[PDB]
């Protein structure tokens, strides 16, 4: 069995290997990359996502989210307070202000220590989940706006044509902006490209050990657990690496820098934080190996998780017994 310790693998494809996205994902899996839940892909040196980032300041962040924390430094929840719209240029200035800017630090490990010690005492503002793309239309390789759609994968694998679309989303981050512990909708893959700016630190639990994380989370968030049998679908809970280590949960960590892709694999729980002003782009995708994970994915039916239009068909076709109850949560 390849990669039996479930380490995060880093890949350096040549320009020739960067032509066929599906084929390269399958190659990474042949080497055991999926066992970690997360892989890093460094694009060939010839490749670029677009020519410059000099003209992005007029993108609108219609609903910036202030991420307010409750709990203790290593075990907390966050809620998202909606703020007034602002442009990317306004947001960048805000991120760089004395109130929100990255502190002085020695290296990524020192910054990680400062994040875990101090995150809860601040409420950073995240421009998340903005439909759109920063890939140039002429970028032919690994262009996250030109991937094969999950609807077409389901149709190719299973023969059933379904409604729905699959488009990318932009994330504009600042110091301490946080992504809570989660898997993807329907336990899909994700791919994330860090277009510009400061790094993003990721934490991930191997898919084969995801239920260990879920059991800890039920212990650490006991009211939330009673409220919903899949409350990590709410994307609000944080647990630090120190706490994970104290409770014996297998995980790994890695820092993504600008110009790098990360791939999350089906049922790979992940969480993380941004080091400073940055912009990422991400989208879900599927392969034939995902289908069995989609069929088994948990679902939130309490009403909190509220998701996209396109998840309807996935539930309806892959999970017909759950469909009725899940849809009641959606309506
Ligand atoms: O970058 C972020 O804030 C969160 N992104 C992801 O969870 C992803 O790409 O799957
Ligand atoms: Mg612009
Ligand atoms: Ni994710
Ligand atoms: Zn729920």
């Amino acid at each position: 069995a390849q990669n039996p310790n479930c380490n995060i693998m880093i890949f350096h494809p040549t320009k020739e290997e960067f032509n066929d996205f599906d084929k390269y994902i399958a190659y990474m899996e042949s080497q055991g990359a999926h066992r970690a839940g997360l892989a890093k892909i460094i694009p060939p040196k010839e490749w670029k996502a677009r020519e410059t980032y000099d003209n992005i300041s007029e993108i609108l962040i219609a609903t910036p989210l202030q991420q307010v924390a409750s709990g203790r430094a290593g075990v907390f929840t966050q809620y998202h307070k909606k703020k007034k719209a602002m442009t990317v240029g306004e947001y960048r200035h805000l991120a760089n202000s004395k109130k929100y800017q990255t502190p002085p630090h020695q290296n990524f490990e020192d910054l990680e220590r400062k994040y875990w010690k101090n995150r809860i005492y601040n409420s950073p503002i995240y421009g998340a989940d903005i439909s759109g793309s920063l890939f140039d239309e002429n970028t032919k390789q690994w262009n996250l706006g030109h991937l094969g759609t999950i609807q077409d994968l389901l149709e190719k694998e299973c023969g059933v044509v379904i409604e729905g679309v699959n488009t990318p989303y932009l994330y504009f981050g600042m110091w301490k902006t946080t992504f809570a512990w989660h898997t993807e909708d329907m336990d899909l893959y994700s791919i994330n490209y860090l277009h510009l700016g400061e790094p993003k630190t990721w934490y991930v639990v191997p898919p084969e050990h995801g239920q260990r994380l879920e059991r800890l989370a039920r212990e650490l968030f006991p009211g939330s657990s009673r409220g919903c049998g899949a409350f990590l679908r709410h994307k609000v809970a944080l647990i630090s690496p120190t706490v994970l280590k104290e409770n014996g949960i297998p995980f790994n960590r890695i820092t993504q820098e600008a110009g790098e892709f990360m791939v999350t694999f089906p049922y790979g729980y992940h969480a993380g934080f941004n080091h400073g002003f940055n912009c990422a782009e991400a989208i879900n995708f599927a392969t034939p190996r995902w289908i069995d994970y989609g069929k088994m994915a948990s679902q939130c039916s309490c009403g909190e998780a509220r998701v996209t239009f396109s998840m309807d068909a996935f539930v309806r076709i892959l999970q017909p017994e759950r469909y009725d109850l899940w849809k009641r949560g959606q309506d």
